[PDB]
């Protein structure tokens, strides 16, 4: 039910466009654009306070790909390879990026000397590209991630690499706050890692399908990528050690779940911040004060322009109801509608997206009035998806009481477990579940060996 | 000499190291990311007002490619090709896009059905690779073009393409006045136009080594790509017709003119509103009143970027002598400095960048001041520009006088010419140089065969 509906919103709203000629590569149409857009200035707002964006190629060499030991290991045959310049072949063969670790790390050999230098923190919104799955999903599992953004920071001790690791946690706790996204925060099992890092925190976020989404990772990558590609620096004493490296990203995963979450009957629900417009001025007409209207609602898109609103004016002449769906069903927030009535009160009606509740407002005071409204509009939004998910959440003491919970509400399964591969393993097997990550708590038994179980693990079925 | 200070100004200043392990292409360092992206936003504001972003994907299959006579002749072997997926061989070769006609043309093949959904203008901002000349160029002859904007728009009637030629025109002039660049437009020669459009405009500048850039095009499509994709649209009366389509672009070249055109001896000259910093406060102590200087300098920083400044307060602890090289060499157009003894004035003093010109200003309206510097400073290096460029545009009324300036003074050589391919070749040969276009005026004879000359043509060594 969630997959068709997703897809047709795509389409109607005018997101992405699927029909192009090769699998798991989507074209970003002007609506989706805009929301992609917001998305990012959001996320750069975060982002820029501590980080430093650059700008790294998108092809690397053999040479340098395969100079990782587990890295290569890992993006093996997920990696596309050009190999002809033109008629000629190339003497080198040249991948995509997967991720720009290999791109990076060769040129942060360079850039590093003292430990004055340190720290370095970067990142970089561009375009990845992976070589996975039959399964090509829209925003989800892509061929061309068109919106890979990833962090890669530099750290003199580990001690701070580690702390890195939990600033960047509160960043995205902060960036997913803001798009009302609720996320389980988790440490994943060692052979689900990163590559070649010491260990991965990831944030999984629940569809209404009752599948979960890997909606971004961090990762403490030690000091095994500075050994590799020779990242030294010199202490205040003159000694010669390696870096301490972490890095994290995001996808378009996240623009995904914003539709996904919010998603809606009607369509498109949308936090002010990212949809297309915040305010969508309907003036209503039959050909009676018409003159005063139309000059009602200009001036009020003028005066909402000049307040820093991303206002729309829809004068076109079909049937208000018409211009509601459309607005409604592209997800803008605030709807302003005026007519002789209200005109001739100075006031206006003004429809939320979320809920549909129409209020009456002064035009005199609107621009505060449409402030607080968006404010509550996010905090509802972010409210229910919290409450939403939280509600999918269930404990499992038996490993069968685990199936018969994900088999019947999906959703995610809660449960003390040992920590062990195997023990894991054989749980994912038999519950043909995957287990997301651990948070550390207090002891109990884990709930398929029964040995003692220092974490609290969750599972579920994923994308 | 230009050459040497152009390589050694992009890594003083820190815009692009060229240190990565694969020819003819960069990386874009925090300092130049932060350029080219105000440069960006400057050109975003103009193409926003009638155009839609989107986004296409970065690969194209053969198919698609090799679909157009001319064009796919055009690009032959200056394509990078991708074969492998992994270990197994692609069982459909997928090409590296070098511009994207053949990306989103069959795509608008599908968007397009009835005459009210033209016109369409849409534009990307994306990357793009040409496998071309040995010869390498930072910014300027890239093999990953990574500030590739291209536009493309349908139209109804040919009649209205012309027009969009004609606006597209327009705005890249305001685009580049904004920039305070100069530039000669003309009709480039049909063997030399975009591969398969109608006609191409071309925009050239001059470096100040007396070489020439092409820094922009425009071209008319025609419908011959129409037809090659299908793009058919329903008339108002039921009739099936082909659209007209026209097309526009610029790359990372308008950041390298930025930065030589505006270029000097101290190091970057840049617009305001291209500069990381377009106001540097740099406090001025000695240990006496510090405390009152420090808050004196950090009030003024607030109270700058509540105004709408791009501003630094560069609190380090260093001499301000090498602060000022610092900012001076980086671009930043105003410094303002905070000492003792103004500040018991409530006054200060402000640098000129492009002049060197100081003044004493009153903290008290020093908004007003900055913003009107700002005005000042582009108009002056926008002028100056000009001036430079004209006084290297020169006639000639015989082809060996041309010879006799190029050699010698370098830059552009105004001349009629009769218009025709072997004349035009026969002077490119003879001496050593390129004809850039033609721009139509009263006629005259050509200045190598004397036969009728319909058109002024110009011709230049260029990059
Ligand atoms: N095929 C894909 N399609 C869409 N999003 C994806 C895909 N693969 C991964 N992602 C998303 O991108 C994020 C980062 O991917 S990753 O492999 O875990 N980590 C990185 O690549 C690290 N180098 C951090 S920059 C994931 O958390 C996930 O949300
Ligand atoms: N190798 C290159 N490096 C840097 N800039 C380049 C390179 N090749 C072309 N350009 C710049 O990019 C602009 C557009 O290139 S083009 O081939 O003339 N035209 C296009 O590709 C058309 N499809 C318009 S989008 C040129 O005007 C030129 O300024
Ligand atoms: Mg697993
Ligand atoms: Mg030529
Ligand atoms: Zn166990
Ligand atoms: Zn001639």
């Amino acid at each position: 039910e969630f997959s068709e509906w997703f897809h047709n919103i795509l389409e109607e709203a005018e997101i992405i466009d699927q029909r192009y000629p090769v699998k798991g590569m989507h074209v970003w149409m002007p609506h989706g654009f805009m929301i992609r857009k917001n998305t990012l200035k959001i996320l750069r707002r975060i982002l820029d306070r501590d980080h430093e964006e650059v700008l790294f190629p998108l092809l690397v060499p053999e040479d340098e790909l395969a100079k990782e030991a587990i890295h290569v290991k890992g993006f093996e045959d997920e990696v596309y390879w050009v190999t002809h310049g033109g008629l000629s072949k190339l003497q080198r063969k040249l991948a995509l990026r997967p991720t720009s670790e290999t791109v990076m790390y060769p040129m942060f050999a360079l850039w590093v000397r003292s430990h004055t230098d340190l720290p370095m923190r970067f990142y970089q919104v561009v375009n990845t590209f992976r070589y996975e799955t039959k399964h090509t999903r829209p925003l989800i599992r892509v061929r061309e991630i068109t919106t890979f953004k990833e962090a890669h920071t530099i750290h003199a001790t580990a001690s701070e690499a580690e702390e890195q690791v939990e600033r960047a946690v509160e960043i995205y706790k902060e960036f997913f706050n803001s798009l009302g996204i609720p996320y389980l925060i988790t440490r994943r099992p060692p052979w689900d890692k990163f590559p070649g890092s010491e260990y991965t925190v990831a944030f999984d976020t629940l569809m209404p399908d009752g599948k979960t989404l890997q909606i971004g990772t961090v990762h403490n990558l030690g000091q095994t990528f500075a050994r590799t590609f020779e990242i030294k620096f010199e202490t205040p004493e003159g000694d010669h050690e390696y870096v301490h490296q972490t890095c994290y990203g995001l996808s378009d995963r996240v623009i995904a779940s914003v539709i996904a979450i919010h998603g809606d009957e009607s369509g498109l629900c949308l936090p002010p911040d990212v949809a297309a417009h915040q305010v969508v001025i309907v003036p209503i007409i039959f050909k009676k004060a018409a003159e005063e209207v139309m000059e009602a609602c200009r001036e009020l898109r003028s005066r909402l322009e000049a307040a820093g609103f991303r206002v729309h004016l829809d004068d076109r002449d079909i049937r208000a109801g018409r211009k509601y769906y459309e607005w409604e069903m592209r997800g803008v927030p605030l709807r302003v509608e005026i007519g002789p009535r209200d005109l001739e009160k100075g006031a206006a009606v003004i429809s939320r997206r979320d809920t549909g509740e129409k209020v009456t407002a002064d035009l005199q005071g609107i621009e505060e009035t449409l402030r607080e409204l968006m404010k509550d509009i996010l905090e509802n939004l972010r409210t229910r998806a919290w409450e939403r998910m939280e509600s999918e959440i269930r404990e499992a003491e038996t490993l069968e009481e685990a199936s018969r919970i994900v088999d019947e509400k999906r959703g995610i399964i809660s449960f003390m477990w040992c920590g062990e591969e195997e023990c894991g393993m054989d749980v994912e097997e038999k519950v043909r579940v995957d287990i997301l990550g651990i948070q550390e708590e207090g002891s109990g038994t884990c709930i398929n060996c029964g040995r003692e179980a220092p974490y609290r693990a969750y599972l579920a079925r994923t994308y």
